[PDB]
């Protein structure tokens, strides 16, 4: 998948993760700001969510 790489997806760059998913990591607990975003799943916890997609490219919006 192609994803997005940057906490803001203004930037005109993204990473080619190959066969990896995508990852979107945020604040669990509101304001929910994005707190990064690349190739793999990292584990959350009760601090931060993480979702992770496979399709379509830049799922990880």
């Amino acid at each position: 998948t192609m994803c997005y790489s940057h906490t803001t997806t203004s930037r005109a760059i993204l990473t080619n993760c190959g066969e990896n998913s995508c990852y979107r990591k945020s604040r669990r607990h509101p304001p929910k700001m994005v707190l990064g975003r690349g190739c793999g799943c990292p584990p959350g916890d009760d601090y931060l969510e993480v979702k992770c997609c496979t399709s379509p490219d830049k799922c990880n919006y």
